C-alpha cells in the first residue's frame, strides 16, 4: 500500500526528495566517456551493489549487463547502448538512493529506442522494487476506459510501479479504470495534472473557468470527488495532484483547499522552479504529501550523490525556517 510505503520510507530518509530519472543521449555519451577515463569505476560498483542486484534481480539482458567493462567491444551497437543506458540508470540510483524518498521515471525517455529502452525501464523498476523504494512512472496517460485498462496493466502489473501521472482532460471516469482493478479489488495510486511547469501552461489551466473558478481548481475538485466515489483511500492509496514549483500561487490555492492531498511538484533545478515558495505554500507536516522532483540537476551532475545531498540539505533548512 502506497500511503504506508511513503510514510515508512520517509522515516527511513526524512525528506521530500523525488528524484527524476530521465536519461538522455548526452547522459549515456558522458557516462561512457566517464567510465572509459575512470577504468569503469561506476560500472564495477554496479556489479556489486544492492546485494549483487544485477545477478539476482535483472531478468532481461543480464548476461550483457554482467559483461566486464573491458570486453564491451565484443557487443553489438544495440547491446552496447542497452549496457550503458541500464548502467547509467543503476549508477544514479546506487548513488542517490540514500537521499531519495521516490524515483520518478518519465516514460518519454525510455520509449524512443523501441524495445531496448522498455527493457531497461523494466530492469529499473525491478531493481528499485527489489529495494522497496517508492516508484512513479511519469507518462501523463489518458484514453477511454476500456483502452486505459491497458496502461493499468503495463504500469501497475508489468512494471509494478507504485504510482503514475494521469491527464484527466478527457474526464475523470478514466480514473476508475487506471486506479482500480475491480476483479482483483486492487487500488493503485496516481497524481493527476493540475498545473504544469511549461511556460504556456496558463493557456487552458488558467484562462478557462466555470464562473471565474479556474480550470485547474475545477479539475482538482472533480478529481477528488472521483477519488472519494472510488473509496480509494479505504485501501491506503490516493489520487493526488501535479502542481509545478513555478506555480506557487496555484500551489497555495490547492494545499489550502485540499489540505490532506498528496502533491507532486516538478521543475526544481533545470526548469528554474522556486524551492522556498513551493515548500512554504505546499507544506504538509507529512513530508511525503509534497514530493519535490529533481531530475537533470541531479542526473547531469558530475556527482549525483552530492547534488542529491545538496537538495536534501536545502530542504532540511527551509523546513527549519
Amino acid at each position: 500500500h502506497f500511503k504506508t510505503k511513503l510514510k515508512n520510507r520517509r522515516s527511513e530518509v526524512n525528506t521530500c526528495l523525488c528524484i527524476g530519472l530521465d536519461p538522455d543521449e548526452d547522459d549515456i555519451k558522458n557516462f561512457m566517456k566517464n567510465e572509459e577515463q575512470n577504468g569503469y569505476k561506476n560500472i564495477k560498483n554496479n556489479m556489486n551493489s544492492n546485494n549483487n542486484g544485477i545477478e539476482n534481480i535483472i531478468k532481461i539482458g543480464k548476461e550483457i549487463l554482467l559483461t566486464d567493462g573491458e570486453n564491451i567491444q565484443n557487443l553489438s551497437e544495440e547491446d552496447k547502448f542497452f549496457y550503458f543506458f541500464n548502467h547509467f540508470c543503476f549508477y544514479i540510483i546506487n548513488n542517490t538512493k540514500e537521499y531519495a524518498l521516490v524515483y520518478k521515471m518519465n516514460f518519454a525517455f525510455y520509449i524512443p529506442y523501441g524495445s531496448v529502452g522498455i527493457n531497461a525501464l523494466k530492469n529499473v523498476f525491478d531493481y528499485l522494487n527489489s529495494m522497496n523504494i517508492p516508484t512513479m512512472l511519469d507518462m501523463k496517460i489518458n484514453d477511454i476506459g476500456n483502452t486505459v485498462k491497458n496502461y493499468r496493466k503495463f504500469i501497475f502489473e508489468y512494471l509494478k510501479s507504485d504510482s503514475c501521472t494521469i491527464n484527466v482532460y478527457m474526464g475523470t471516469n478514466m480514473l476508475k479504470d487506471i486506479c482500480f482493478d475491480y476483479e482483483k479489488n486492487k487500488y493503485y495510486s496516481a497524481y493527476v495534472l493540475i498545473k504544469t511547469t511549461n511556460k504556456d501552461s496558463f493557456i487552458f489551466q488558467n484562462e478557462l473557468s466555470i464562473n471565474d473558478k479556474q480550470a485547474y481548481i475545477v479539475m482538482a475538485d472533480e478529481t477528488q470527488k472521483m477519488a472519494t466515489e472510488l473509496k480509494i483511500e479505504q485501501n491506503n492509496e490516493f489520487i493526488g495532484f501535479v502542481v509545478g514549483s513555478n506555480a506557487f500561487e496555484e500551489m497555495k490555492i490547492i494545499r489550502n483547499k485540499f489540505p490532506d492531498s498528496y502533491i507532486l511538484s516538478p521543475g526544481i533545478g533545470a526548469q528554474n522552479g522556486d524551492l522556498y515558495k513551493t515548500l512554504k505554500n505546499g507544506y504538509n507536516k507529512d513530508y511525503e504529501k509534497l514530493l519535490i522532483n529533481v531530475g537533470r540537476a541531479i542526473t547531469k551532475s558530475p556527482d549525483p550523490k552530492k547534488s542529491s545531498e545538496s537538495y536534501y540539505n536545502q530542504i532540511i533548512q527551509i523546513f527549519k525556517d
